[PDB]
């Protein structure tokens, strides 16, 4: 698949996983549709976006996602701590990089059985050439180890 550190093309993108730091003690929050504490642990990944298309791109939270060895998904997260890092939207013009991270919590130490996913049409919320793109609609898998 693609693995930690590797830059890939995926629609009008290249995308990378660049780290995985992992904290314990903290307070987290989800990332939409609902005080928690630590509940095992937390993955903090950084990821970058890089448009190389002539449209400018509408990143967004939505375009990732992340599936248990049973391909589930986790619920995404945010800590206070990763301020101003935190993924969540904006305009990214032609040429131009974005970096930022995407949180989730689960079991100790059970890191390796992580995927992530990354969908360029998912992530890419430009209204006004979204026909022009249908093609973008694929799914892109991070192994996490």
């Amino acid at each position: 698949m693609h693995k930690i550190g590797e830059t890939f093309k995926a629609g009008h993108t290249n995308f990378t996983v660049n780290k995985v730091d992992r904290v314990q003690k903290g307070e987290y929050m989800n990332v939409g549709g609902a005080t928690i504490k630590d509940d095992e642990e937390r993955l903090i990944i950084e990821v970058t976006m890089e448009n190389i298309g002539e449209d400018s791109i509408s990143y967004n939270f939505i375009g990732f996602d992340l599936r248990d060895k049973n391909d589930q998904s986790v619920r995404p997260v945010f800590s206070i701590e990763e301020k101003g890092r935190i993924l969540m939207g904006g305009t990214l013009v032609s040429g131009k990089k974005v970096t930022g991270v995407l949180s989730y919590v689960i079991p100790k130490g059970e890191q390796k059985h992580y995927t992530l996913v990354y969908n360029p049409f998912l992530a890419d919320t430009n209204s006004s050439n979204t026909e022009e793109r249908v093609k973008d609609d694929i799914d892109y898998l991070v192994k996490l180890d």
